[PDB]
């Protein structure tokens, strides 16, 4: 007859990518998360499960920028294609998106950096060879202005215990050594590390 | 007998979501492109279309992250349920990811920011409220000990003609005004301009 309480079942899905929509050949876009929490809820508990398992998932997030035009914004994210009896809301519902005209610069500054705990102590480096000698950075007008270094540094996993060569990132930082909302190619380059035995 | 030149197509996927597999209670991660681009390639042009549409596309552009501990570190991406008849190469093939610990911090330190463009020369502006006193921010703690404020910045399609009332995103910035990779809660708040016609 009034309103009774009835049992029903949740389940935060993790990890999920956001379809954003735009033309990135004519805009760059940066400042949210890559991927959301999606909250699910339904009597069916095997739907839920089907829907929570990346495999057999169904539902997929989306943003669309097409409407929009140049500066920050924040956009209303839509849940699509999610099955009849559940009920889905992202953690956020809204992503804040920084919409600037898609520019792009080469920069022949590549400085290589390895942190001083990754060197061995019983060891010392001789030289330092980057086999990319120019790069072509793709970002926003803004940010690309704050380029100021490319740079190679060495993976925090690795370790400097002798003769080195292999593959590092390559990442755009400014004069405070931030690093910037770029896309660099190539996106790594081969670091070779000349060591003499202390 | 010999090599022979054959006639197969080729389409460029564009906004392409990655599926990054990592425990998002136990680590935060940035510094790498949300979505990238897919380069198909097959005789078959009907399976080639239906792959290109986001509503009949079953391949999925995935990375693992569990291996991994804290730290900067470049991951190679894989093609998941992509259709026989077909080759997919992901642009760029790597992405890099800084996995740091996530750490959560409180700030009251909310700032107001409007653009003297958005403002109107026939209006001045009285009080700016913010309907939000405190904030949750999520990151890593190097990028979390380098948060000076948070700005509740108007957005750039925005403009002061009177009295405004509206949500507007909320950004961690440093001394320097760089917008940090950082995950706030609220991500939004409610802005209200008083204004006083000059």
């Amino acid at each position: 007859g009034r309103q009774v309480k009835t049992e029903t079942y949740t389940n935060t899905v993790t990890n999920v990518p956001i379809d954003i929509r735009y033309n990135s050949d004519k805009y760059f876009i940066s400042g949210f998360a890559s991927e959301v929490s999606v909250v699910l809820t339904g009597a069916n508990r095997l739907s839920l499960a089907s829907e929570m398992q990346e495999s057999t998932r169904k539902f997929k997030v989306t943003a669309d920028l097409t409407d929009a035009g140049v500066g920050t914004i924040e956009v209303p994210l839509s849940i699509e294609d999610l099955p009849n009896g559940l009920t889905a809301v992202a953690t956020p519902q809204k992503i804040t998106v920084k919409i600037g005209k898609k520019a792009q610069k080469d920069k022949v500054k590549i400085v290589p950096e390895i942190d001083p705990s990754q060197i061995d102590s019983r060891v010392q480096i001789e030289n330092v060879m980057v086999s990319d000698k120019e790069v072509s950075i793709t970002s926003d007008q803004e940010t690309l202005d704050r380029i100021d270094k490319i740079i190679a540094v060495l993976p925090t996993s690795e370790r400097i215990t002798g003769n080195y060569s292999g593959s590092v990132p390559l990442q755009a930082i400014d004069r405070n050594g931030v690093v910037l909302p770029a896309v660099i190619t190539p996106f790594d380059t081969i670091m070779k590390v000349t060591t003499k035995p202390v």
